[PDB]
This record gives structure tokens, sequence and C-alpha cells, in this order.
């Protein structure tokens, strides 16, 4: 066949987990048995760029049951599991190109594979999904991307130049992604300048999973530059208060002791970042004594930190006295390369975050003189030459729970993708209101909060919760009706 | 001098409680600061019905000293701190009428009074803005506008004000029943003394979910009367004084009502939303067990993440030895649950009103025997089993009945938006048009002012915040100066 | 001396019926009376009791009451005293007390005395005690400073200079609390010389409550000078495991939230002391939200807290940035003037150990220039002339669980008081060994693991607590009997 | 190569793992820098049986440095992380008989092995170690049970007939492990059958570990069959309050993570026994979410639980809604086939205790018909074909923190390492004192409070902690020395 995986003969290790992990996924596990017959989905090429692990193998599994055809790939170079991509093409529920320890080369060059779907009535054509299920935002940007290059390439009928410099604006180096998601439209737009713009006319939607995705989103539709109707998956309520908290709470802490060797309690960790995610490491942290210091820009959140009893400090005042360092920002340059030659010898740096920016890893590689050992796999220490001082990184900077460890358990990544697979199927239907004879430019929107408030009843016998049900006058009483919605829309739990 | 309050000779312990939690009431501290010279509220007549404490004696210090005259009264029979109404009276800063353990009909009449302006000598008028907190002040104005039409169209008092039935024949409420008996009384002497207001009323300002609530009803309805913001709702307000506040006076609460040890005890919270969110972090904090009751099922989750239980009261209401509601609904806990409970457990209300549990139908049931334990805390025994039940003050909100309400701290965060609202209200007075019936409506601060709340008090806790970079700025979409947050952030 | 010195009668009703409720919790103390009030085995004891009276003090009065002995009452601190406590215990006419909320340190020593002096029937000479409870060691140092006063006056017929100076050896001011010891002694000696060894005669015993009074019985235990046999209650497992840490947790806060007007949350608080006190301190302030630090002498104590998540300081380098500052140490001069001159303005500090001697109290109220204010009852501001800046000390550095607020809650002080009553008819039933006429040492012992775990059992009930029961196979394995004791002498629990 | 390990090429790995654990090992350095020049073990012949984790290797590696020759194996079948022992023997400090996942036939053959020495003046004969460091009391087993073995052999001049049947005493199949080391016993009995009395004549001492190991040598004390001087390691403070509490509060997680796909958050997890290792167990869970539910048989650790706010049950009354058991006892048969039948579908089964006795795994494997399956490495699902339910079994029922995870973490185990070094040293110089002529009865001790103390101070500086020192003054009231011991004997910390 055509999928790309790095070992056939693990499928069944990966089927057996599969099934392990359906215990505590009720929410796909129902929509599995609610809809595999009328197949909602029938029809649809739904291609994915999210995380490969078990969990969402169930989440293929599941969009496969309802209908539809699927091509999958990793959104990042190490958070696939093996396994579980072996389970897929085993079964033969979806064409996949995904493997854990990518070369950021092989990365783009698996999500373009990903993207690209064989029309059924012409060997020589090529097309696109109908439907993405993006996670951070890749495939959103290498479709727009795709398309700024070909109404680029055809303004002066030449490859355009920003792709063929290894400089960016202002003369620095290009990130490494960037120059290889530069590789493969320059390719792309010799073998044919129209495929992007091609495949947007049958592009039903995006459903985005992450928060960093969701503000490339946001950028976007506030710019008239959304060229695709989208669903904002991580700011269900369902899927913020619990993966990007809850989840990170065990996952970090499992990514943290596979990678570094210390021990927590008693050891002064920086989270910097106290929005959803620095929430839930924080938590995890402290449940495992270690004494937590916030970093924050915003004072609201700041606050919420010194509630919780943690103090919060401006990294540069405790960067020479503490001993991990974790980025949950969303932003960039959180953690300099300046920041790292002052701190303690064998101090540990890891990220959190959707992307490596928020460390500067690329500085720290490439400091003149440094000296680099491989610890463990995934783990390196660097040495800088004037000191002989030593910092420890996990993963190289990228998302440490999927990179050390194997992310988020089932539980809450059936309630993000339960919420994942109520998005696609919202998507197909509306179909017929994407008319681009009228309108090209689209928005974000977010489902209902009844749809919400289902993805939690769904779940709620996994932990032998037993929910009150309101009388009929305690309903009028507080204005609600005994099914919910529960909450008004600005509700923030 | 026409304030009624139990003890002037309490003002010294008042000022000097005022001055030490000024160390902790920043926000209040830096708008006195900023805005005496100016006095951006100067011949505003502000009513306000608010539990007058401590704390909120700063927030009356800070109207006054922008500029206006104020009147006050508190929102609960049993929360106001008698030293921090002797101080305000005593200091001249505003007209009071509270005390601790009003009986319900003096209640009413405190409200009634502090809604009462002079002008002529015998010439009345209203407020031009009210501070809310269970949406009472507001209460009383919109029935009283509705009874005075009513009385208008048929010649004669409405018959509902005469009546001691609701519609289906059950006894209405103490509090109705006061609340009517002062609309009846006004009605005699002034029957458009309500309607007289609406004319120089620019808005109320709502402190708690409960009085939210009843504003979107009427707001839904198409019968709100004047301009309304929800402080409530501001993230610095929700966030902490609900949550952090509740944790902290919830436990003041209980161990000042209820002798017993918390820790080891099956404690049941009913409600996790922000209030019972505190409370049950709080009870864990001191080693009790906490169950939780819901009907939201995402709330539920949210309780099971934190090591929760989440039963059905009735599958634990004979094995819990605390009940504990904070549901803002109403018939939690009924006579019928409490002859279930073991004996001596207790029983003990957070949310707004006394409503969440049947205090009359206990207090009424025939034999029902009641002695008084301590103040304002009473110990109710069953004729047929022979088992009691303790119940802390009478089913209103314990940390202000049984205790003082949350520290300065938070309250200050609440009252920084109550005085940034009262402001808002005030500049925008000139385009409430009555002559043109358009509709009210109820609106939030803005998260710029929200996120300046938060900034006036991180000194308060040695917080250093970090300040972005303009590149750092530009790649997360957001001024420097924030918000740093869309609309829809849940913090 | 029979009739009782209490603040209020009328308030008698109110501490009968706190009694009853707390009687729900307080299941050891309810089971010995239920077990032993026919056979009455204390029947014929005179106990004399110096134990801060609360209505949990009430219940153990009743209970020994019940027991068959004669009892006379007094606290062991001027602020602890629950009035309605006194009152019930009065109004039944089951004990003589010599005891009120706020007494004046003069007036403590009276009561104290008082307590101690019992009517002889055989012309009107007096009588002591067959067995005290002591808790701080009060009872039991007036004991043996009277017998060294008789001593020290009958080597040269006149009142010993020691008990009529101002000052002691150095030339510091005495405390108060010595000085009117001290005055109690010289009225004494003034009318029976012979009253204190006349004692002697028929004491038999003193069971001891807690750290400070333990310490005091091993310094006289070391020098060979303790003048009865003595039960070490502090150390019994259900007491210093539960009382010391647990109690604390839940009545330093209610201590704080009554004296200290200030939110907790976010707020630095030094614990002085992390030990089982400050263990339990330290618990309940995280437990709201504040981030404490902790100082120790102890590297193995402050291992401990680092694994709690808690930073470690000594307190010079950080008395200019806390908050608040609670003393949980047992020893003295653990916050001086010079300390609280450096402290923020509005700074709040509290001590829980027993005494007030943790903080200098009299420098700071004797400081040239001080000014100082009632806040509240038992709260009183100092402001310094020099930098008119202010510190807010919690009921003059009294016992802070006490003096602001009312101590312990039934359940702990019921483990606490069951302890009591076993040590009492322990003493008492071996009181035949006690033999005057020989040079006989006394020691200081503690009560047996067996009714250690006898006293755990009794409470069980009280919260639905289900346990386990070996197997005789199990028992064989792990080298115990099924009814116990579960673990060796040295165990840590 | 004498040594037998997995892999010699994982060395460099295992070096650089061991150069990062002693940033943490302050203690074991500091004995390093003090002793390395002085050698006090030297001449020392030290077999170990223990753990061998890289935090092991820096105890081997100390062991060799102050001048002993050493021989290693591991306490358990799962324990061994392979480039620890690589470590070891590519820098020549030690012999090792030691790899993950070990045979148990294996494991004895290990130990025999270790406990193998070639005297210096011949290389044909054979003699024995002259310390032991036991985990466990395997190493110490079949050392008496040796000597029990040969004195049998000579009553009869035959292989002793308990040697050879494959059934106790009751009819009941022994276990595989006393199988495997009587298997050992004839095979030397054949060879010389006074190799283990011969031993004695040089053994010196035994330093045990845990609390398992203890219990057995308690037993051994207590019939007057202990044939060397022992140290207990366990009951240090800096060992049992930190390594079995603090040391399991981040391993069990780390093993649980690991073994166990899902969320622990929300679920029903029951911690039988809470004891030491129990109540870190469940200070970790609850740290992550998960609803402790505690089992006991002591009424002072029940109350103790319900203190933290953990439901006390017995397993009979929550094992079918439960979702995870973690056995903590240190007893046998605590979970039976019967339990585990009655077990909800997919219900996880771990221990944490020192042997695989407290899981009836053996009558679990030979259940009639039961279907297994090997979900992961060191993970077993196992399904009854009369209900056809699931239970799922980490590592057989060995200790979970190690089996499937690394152990402790290199802070707590300096900790309880430096102990172990200076019991070693102990009974090293104390060997003249050893009279096997005279003195027929061998005691166990533990270490002095002062020593404790001192290991506590060694890792003062790991973790930024500033120790306050009493003044003169202070020291007195108190006391005790400025310099320690800070606490009686009986303290319980
Ligand atoms: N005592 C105080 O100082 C204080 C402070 C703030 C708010 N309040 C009051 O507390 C109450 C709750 O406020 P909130 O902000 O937490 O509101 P909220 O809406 O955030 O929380 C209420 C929760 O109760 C649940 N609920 C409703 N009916 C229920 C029932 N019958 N059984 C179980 N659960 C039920 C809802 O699902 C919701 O999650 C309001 O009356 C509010 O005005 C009091
Ligand atoms: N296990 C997982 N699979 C996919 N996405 C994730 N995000 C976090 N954990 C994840
Ligand atoms: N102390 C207080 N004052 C006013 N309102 C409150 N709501 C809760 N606590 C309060
Ligand atoms: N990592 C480890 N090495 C040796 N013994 C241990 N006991 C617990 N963890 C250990
Ligand atoms: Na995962
Ligand atoms: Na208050
Ligand atoms: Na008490
Ligand atoms: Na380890």
């Amino acid at each position: 066949m055509e999928s790309r995986i790095k070992d056939i003969s693990l499928a069944e290790f990966g089927l057996q987990d599969m099934e392990i992990a359906k215990t505590d996924m009720m929410g796909l596990v129902e929509l599995q048995r609610k809809y595999r017959d009328s197949k909602p989905l029938k029809g649809a090429r739904i291609t994915g760029s999210l995380h490969l692990t078990i969990e969402t193998s169930v989440l293929v599994e599941t969009l496969y049951e309802l209908g539809a055809e699927i091509r999958w790939c990793s959104c990042n170079i190490y958070s696939t599991q093996d396994h579980a991509a072996a389970a897929l093409v085993k079964k033969n529920i979806a064409t996949v190109f995904a493997w854990k320890n990518e070369t950021i080369e092989d990365y783009w060059v698996c999500l373009n594979d990903a993207m690209t779907w064989r029309n059924p009535n012409d060997k020589d054509k090529i097309c696109g999904p109908n439907l993405i299920v993006d996670d951070g935002g890749d495939a959103t940007l290498i479709l727009h991307e795709g398309v700024k290059a070909e109404i680029e390439y055809e303004k002066y009928n030449k490859i355009p130049e920003y792709l063929e410099t290894e400089l960016d604006e202002n003369g620095k180096q290009l990130s490494m992604d960037l120059k290889c998601m530069y590789k493969v439209l320059k390719m792309e737009l010799l073998k044919n300048p129209f495929r992007w713009r091609g495949m947007l006319k049958d592009l039903y939607g995006v459903s985005e999973e992450t928060t960093t995705g969701v503000l490339r989103l946001k950028i976007m539709e506030s710019e008239g530059k959304l060229l695709l109707p989208a669903i904002n998956v991580n700011d269900s309520v369902t899927k913020s208060k619990f993966d990007n908290t809850y989840g990170c709470r065990q996952s970090l802490l499992h990514g943290l002791f596979n990678g570094c060797i210390q021990m927590l309690a008693g050891k002064k960790i920086v989270v910097l970042g106290y929005g959803e995610v620095g929430k839930g490491c924080a938590q995890g942290l402290s449940g495992v004594g270690a004494r937590v210091i916030v970093t924050e820009i915003d004072p609201i959140c700041a606050l919420q930190a010194s509630m919780e009893g943690y103090q919060v400090s401006v990294l540069e005042d405790v960067v020479s006295e503490a001993d991990i360092f974790i980025t949950a920002t969303g932003n960039k340059d959180v953690i300099t390369v300046e920041h790292m030659r002052k701190m303690k010898e064998n101090a540990y740096i890891a990220n959190i975050g959707h992307f490596d920016d928020e460390i500067d890893v690329y500085g720290l590689e490439n400091y003149p003189g440094i000296k680099v050992i491989e610890v463990k796999q995934n783990v390196h220490k660097f040495t800088f030459p004037d000191t002989q001082k030593s910092v420890i990184l996990l993963c190289k900077g990228r998302l440490v729970n999927l990179g050390c460890a194997t992310g988020h358990p089932p539980l809450v990544m059936s309630m993000s993708f339960t919420n994942q697979v109520l998005a696609q199927m919202d998507l197909w239907k509306s179909r017929e209101l994407v008319d681009r004879s009228k309108n090209t430019r689209f928005f974000v929107k977010k489902l209902s909060k009844e749809l919400d408030e289902y993805v939690a009843r769904l779940h709620l016998d996994v932990l032998g919760i037993k929910l009150t049900k309101l009388t009929e006058t305690q309903a009028k009483y507080i204005n609600v009706s005994i099914n919910g919605p529960y909450k008004s829309e600005d509700y923030r739990y």
C-alpha cells in the first residue's frame, strides 16, 4: 500500500491498547454505536494532522465507522506512538504517514502526502480533502501558504523569491520548519501551480484542536484571510477545562518522570504561563511536592496563581536559583540563551506549549563552542564553553508530555475527540452552505452548549457520577430547562 | 440624624478596623487617591443594599470621597457588622439603616428608608444610583412601580398585596409579606412614589449571582426600568470573591457555628459552581471528605477531576455529617431529607437566599422542639424519632450570618468593580432618555477595566508581572498593555 | 475555699447544651463513662486539674466525676477558659472551679493555688490532691517550687530572698508569671511553711498533656528532683499525631480568622518550628491558599518541610517581606523586638506554642515611646516611634487557638482526654507502690501501645471507619496478634 | 567477562546518568570526598542484593572509592536498570550478576554467585563476603537456609527431603522462589557441604534496607537464630520518613503511568495498607485527582487516613466498584483470586510491597482456562473464562515502582544509601568484637540519631534549605546541644 510508518509488526499491541483505552473513551464508543449504520460521514475525504497516539487511533476508527475515508499524519516530529500507527494500517482504515522521531524534512512531506488524494475518475488528477482535523494549524497553514505561493507565482511567472531564500524579512535565518515547508511548496508549484487553489473548491471546513491553532485562525478571520469554515474545538468547555488542564496535570508529570531523572519534591520549578495548561502543570507538580514559581504577563492569571499559594516572579528574578523550567505560554522567546547561561548546573528545561519556539533551542544548539551529548533518547545535555556549566533539555523543546511520554490519557482525549467528531459531522452536514460564488472568506465558530453538555453526559458513567435531576419548579426558579443547557453562554465554569 | 444602628459607641473599633483593612484594599485606596480631588460622583445620590461589613464601610468611604451622598442598608438580617455601621455614622459619611439580627419586618423598613431621599420639607425623591447585592433594592423598585400602575387602574390596593397566600394556596414567605406591607403603606401615602424615582434613576450595579439572575429575567421580559451593570461577572469578582472568598469565609462561618471537627467528616456540598468550588477546596483543606451534588454534567465532571464523589442527596442523606447548600436554587434540602439525617447532623446554606433549605417547614413541623445552642444556631428535634438536626443561622448565608464574610483583599477586588460601575453609570446618565420608550439592558465592565482591578492589587501580594516585548505581543495578537485574553476566555 | 470563682453562672445552660453536642464525637469519654460509672474505679480520689477549661474539658471533668473522683479545676492560660463551660460544671456541682477568660496574671496563680487546696476534715487544716491533671506543668511547678521554698525557708527561719526580688541572677526583670507565682509561695510560707511537703504524703501522680510540660518533667527526672510518679500523655500516639497536628490544622485557622481580619490566601506566612504543631499549622495555612515559609533548627524537620513544598529560611532573611509570623517552637526568644522593628506595616504576629516566651512581648510593650491600641478583644496594634510602622499582635503572644478562638474540636480532644482518664486510672490503681518512707526516685512513663490502639478503636465509629481484621495466617506472617498491638515500640506512624 | 549482565554497550548511558544523579546525591558525593584517601573499607569483601538502578551504581561507586571489593545482584527479577549494571562492569568497580527480566531460576543463581568469592591466596578455594548490603533479606535468607541445610545434611548423611519435594507440609505447591532457592542449596551441598558454615567465620554483618527484610531479621533475632550482626537501615529517620513515603509518592505514579494507560483522576483507587509506603502512595494519587479509599487493620493508621480525608473500607465492600487496587501492606493474601473474580472489567491491580505475596498471582495464573495476553512490557491482561471479564496486572505483582518504572529518584536514594555506607563502616570497624567462639547470640541495632541528623545535613544544600542555629540561651532552655541531637530517642517526626 502507500502508508509510511515505522513497523507494521507492532499492530497487535496497538489494537489491544485501543480496546483497553475504549473502556474510558465512552464518548467515542457511543458515537460509533449510534452512527455506524447510518454513516453520516459517507463520501467525506478527511485529512488529519494530529499527534497519532492510541487515543487518536480510536478517533480515526470512529470517523471511519461513520463513513469517512481518512489520510493522517502527526502534528509533531516526536509525538507518534508507532504501535498506534501500525494498528490503523493493519486494519486498513486510514492511509498513515507518521512515525516517532521524524526529521523536520520528513514531517512536511508526510503532511503534504496526507493532504494529497487520488481522483477516482482520473488517474492523472490529484485532489484534496473535503474536511480537515487539525491540531496546531499546520494543515491549515500549508493550505493557505500554498494558495499565497500560487498567486505570487502567477504574478511574476516564476518561483517567488521568498521560497528560495534561507533568511526572513529581517535577515535572520528561517526556522527549519519554514524552510522545510517552503521546500514542499516549491516542489508543488513546479508540478502543478493550481494544486492548492484546486483543493479549496472542495474544502468544506477544518476543526481545530489547540490554543495555538485557534490563535492562527483568529488572526486569519480578523483580516479576511480564512478561506474555509472553521470550528474551534479547543474552546468547547469539555475540551479546554479538561484536556488542557487536567490532561497536563497527569501527562506533564509522566513526561518529566521519563525525561528527568531527578526527584521533583522540594525543587523550585518555574511554570511560565498560568493559563489553562499552566494551571494543570502547577497542580500536578505541587501534588508531588515541588515548590512552583509562576511567571505571567496577565495580571488576572498572576492573581489566580497567588490565590493557590504560588510565588509570581519575572524569570530573571529566579533564573539562577530554580531547578526546573517548564514553558506553557504559547508565546515565543520566553526562555532565551542568555537565561540558560545563568542557570545552575544541570538545571532542566522543558516545554509543554504546542511549538518549540517558547525556548530558543536553535540559539542553544548553535551557541559558539556549545558541547552536546545525548543523555537518553530525546534528552540532551548542553555545556557552555566559558563556564563549563550544563543545562538539560527535554526532547529539543518540543511538547514534553507527547515527546518524552504518551500524551494525555484516554478519558480526557475521548472528551476532546467526541467534540472533534461532532465538529466534523457539523461541517459535513452544512457543506451546501459553502458557496464560493458568493463568499470566499469565512469565520470561526464553536459547538453549542447543548452538545458540550452532551459530551460530558457521555462520560459520567466512566467515573460512577450520579447526576441530580431538577424538579419542574426548581427549573422554573432558576429559569432553565430540566434538560439544559444549565448555564448562560458567558459562564466560565 | 436619622440613622438607625445598634450602637454608636462602637465607632472607634470600626474606624480602626477600616484602617487595617485598607492595607489590603489597595484598589479602593488608589481610587480615593486618584479621584478625591476631581470628585467624579459629585452630586450623585447613591442608595446601597449590601451586607454592611468593615469592607463595605471602605466602599462607602470611597464613594463619599468621590463626591457622592450615601444612604445604606444591609441585604441580610444577620450580615451587618455593628462596629462597621457605627463608624460610617460617627464620621458622617452616610445615613445608615442596619444592624445585626434585624427582624424581617425591620429589614424591609430599612431598605425602604435607604431608598427615601429628601428635597420642600415633605417632598421626597429617590436615588440616582443603586449598589445592590441580591436584587432587593431593584425588586422593591420594580414591584413598587407595578403596584402603583395596578392601584391607579382599579383605584384599589392590588389584591395580591393583601393576601397571605400565593397562586397555589401556600403561605407567602415572611420576606414577601413584609415587602408587601411596606408597598401597601407607600401606596396609601403617595401612589406616584416609585414611578417618580424613575425620572432621576440612572442605574444599578449588581454584586451577586442571584441578583444577576433576577436582572436577566427582567431584561428578557422587557421589564427592566433602568440601566444595569453586572459586577458579579467581572473576572476579578466571580473568580475571586465567589470562589476564594468562600474558601476562607465558609470555614470561618462553620468554625464559629459548628463546634465539631471537620476532618474525616462526610460533608455534602450541594452545587459545584463558583461558590461550591471554593467551599469544597476549603473543606478538603482541613481534612473533610467532600461529596458533591450537581445537576450540571460539566460541573459534575469537574468535581470528579478534583477527587470528589458525586452523588444524589437521597443516596447520602442518612450517612453524611454536614450539608452545605451552594446552588442559588430552592428546596434543595427538604423537611423529608432532614428527617432521615443522623443525630446532630449540621445544615448550613451559603447561597444568597435561605430558600435552598425548607426552614419554614422545619420550624412549623408539628410537635417540633427547638432550642438555641448559641447565637444564631438552633437545634431542632423531631417528636417521632427524637433525632435532632442543627441549623446554622436559620439557613441564611452562613459566612456572613455566623462569621464576618469575605476578607478585605477579595472584597476590595469586588468593590473596585462596584466603584468603576457606579462611575460608568453616572458618567453616561445623559443618555438615559425617559421620553423615548427604550429598553434597558444588563452590561458588564470592559476587560480593560477588569485587568486594571487586578493590577491595583498585585503589590499587596508581592506579585512581579512580566512585560511582553513588541515581538511577543504581535506573536500572540495582543497589545503590550492588554487586554490579554479574548472575551470568551474562561480563566 | 469551697466556693467556685467564675465569670457568670447564668451561662450554664449554653455550656450544658454544648457539652451534649460535643459528646456525639467524644465517644472515648462517652464509653469510659458507660463502662466505669457503676464500679467507680476513681472513688475517693482528689483530682486537681490545671488545663484550659473549654467545653471539651468539661466533658473530661464529667468523666472523672462519673468514675468517682472529687475535682478542683483551673485553666493553664489566662485567656483559654470558655466561661459557659466553667458555668456548666459549677451548676452541675461536679467540680469546684477557679477559672475565667481574661484573668490577670496575679489571679491566674491564685486560681491554681486555690485548685490545689483541699479541705481537711480531720480540725480545719489543708490537704492537697491525690492526683494531678496538668497541661504545661504549672501545677507540677508550683508543687515543686513550693517544696523548695519551704526547705529554703527552714534553713534560716525566714522568707527566702529570691521570692522577694524583682530580678533574676543576671539582673533582668523576672517575668510577671514568675513574680506572681513567687508571691503566692511567700503568702503560703507565711500561712503554713509545711503546706507543700504535707501534700506529698497523699500525692500519687501527675498525667501531663503537652510537649512543654513533658520537657519540664524530663528535666526534673534527669536531675533526680521529680517528687511524684508521672505519665506522659503528650506522647501517646493517639495524642501527639492527632491533637498536636490535626487539632492545630483547624484551631490555628479558627484563631487567625477571629483575630486577624486579613485574607490568608497569597500571603507569605512564616511558621517558626516544623514539629508536630508546625506541621499541622502549615497544612491548614496552605489549605486556604497561604504561601508557607518554614524556619527550623532540626535538619530532619527542615527536609520534611521541603518535601511538602515549603521554602525553609532563617527569620532574618524573610522578616522584612513576610506578612504573618506564627511561632510553634516551644522555645524562647524566637521573635525579638529587633525582628519586629524590621517587619512591614501591619504585619501580624501570633504564637501557638504553650507559653508566650516565644515572642518578646515584654520588650515590645516596654519599648521606649511605643504606642499601643486595642484593635478588638485580645488583639493589639503596636507602633514604633522612630519609623511610625506598626505590628499587630494576637492575644499578647499567648497560644492563639485558645486565646482568639476555642481550641481544638471535640473529636481530637476526646482522643487526648481518653488518654488522660486512662493515665489517671493507672496512677490511682498503683498508688500502693508509692512508698515515701524510702529514698525513692520517681520517673516518667507512657501508656501502653495496647491502650493507645484502644483509644483509636473507640473513635472509629464517629467517622464510619471500617477496619479490616487479620486472618490467622496473615497474623502469623507479620508476627502479630489478631487483636494487636500491630506495630513495634519504635514505630513512628 | 565474569559478570553476567544484559549488554555492556549501555555503559556510556549509565555513566552519564550517574554523573547527573550525583548532582542530588550529595550524601554519597561527600562520603567519597571525605573518605576516598583513607579508605576505611580497604580489604572488605561486600556482597550486595539490592535493586541495581543508577542510584545503586552510585552506592557501589562510593563503597569502591572507600576501599571495598564488591559483588552485586538485584533483589527483584524486574528491578535492574541494564545501563546501570553495564556502567559498573565497564569501569571495573564491581562484579555484577543482574539484568532486567530475570527468570526466577536465574535470580537465585545470580545471588549465589554474588555470595561466591575466590580467596586471594588460592584460585581453587571458595569463600564468602565479609559484609552484606541486603534489601528484602534474600542474601541473609540463603545464608541461614544454607546453614540449616548443611546441618540437616550431616544429621542423616544425605540430601534433606524438604529440598527435593515440590510440596509443603500442608500439601500445597511451594513458591517458585523457594523451589529455585532449594535447587541452588542442593547443588551447593553436593559441591561442598561446609560452604555456608565456612562463610560465617569471616562474616561481620548485614545492613538491611527495607521493612520486610527487617521483619525477617527481628523474627530470627527473637528465636535466637541470627548468625551475624545486623544494622536496620530501614528505621533511620532519614530512610523511613523519606524513601518509604516520599520516594513512593513519586515512583508509584511513575510505575502506574508507565503500566496503566488510564487517567487516574476521578478513579476509585484502593490503597491497601496506610503505613509509611501507603501514606506516600495516597498522597501522590490524590495529587493527580484520584479518589483514594484505604484499607487497614491498624486502628491508629485508619484514623490517620480519615484525618487526610480518605474513606476507610474493607476490601469486600468496594472490590466490585473500585477501579484500581494498590497493595502496600508487606503482608500476604491481601488480594485473592476470589476478589479478582468480582472486579469490574479492566480493573487494574498492582503491588508496591517488597514481595509479590500480597496478591495471589499463582492462583490467578493457575485458574482453569484463564487467558493471558501481554499488553506491554511487564503488563498482562487475564480473562476469566466463566464470566469473560478481565483484570490487568502490573509486572506480575512484583513491586511496581521498580518493575514498571525505575524506582525512587536520586535525592531520597542518596539519603537511604548514605545510611547504608555509614552502616557498612560501623560493621567493618567493629569486626574485632565479633568472637564466634564465645558470643553466639547476634542482635539488630540502628544507627545513632547523631548520624541520622548528619545524613539530613548533607542534603540541605540540594534544596536551598537555610537552617537556623540555636543561641546558647535557647539550647539551654530546650535542653539540647547547639549541634544536636535535637529530639528525644522516641520522637516520631
Ligand atoms: N455567601 C457569599 O458570600 C456568596 C458569594 C458569592 C455568591 N453567593 C451566592 O451563592 C449562590 C451560588 O452562586 P454561584 O456563583 O456559585 O452560582 P453558579 O451558577 O456558579 O453555581 C450554582 C451551581 O449549583 C448547581 N445547582 C443548581 N441547582 C441544583 C440542585 N438542585 N442540586 C445540585 N446542584 C444544583 C448548578 O448546576 C450550578 O453549577 C448564589 O445564590 C450567589 O448569589 C454567595
Ligand atoms: N494522547 C494524545 N493524543 C492526541 N493529542 C494529544 N494532546 C495531548 N495528548 C494527546
Ligand atoms: N464581607 C462582606 N461584605 C460585603 N459583602 C460580602 N459578600 C461576602 N462577604 C462580604
Ligand atoms: N531506585 C532504587 N534503587 C534501589 N532501591 C530502591 N528502592 C526504591 N527505589 C529504589
Ligand atoms: Na495519550
Ligand atoms: Na468581611
Ligand atoms: Na475547643
Ligand atoms: Na531509581
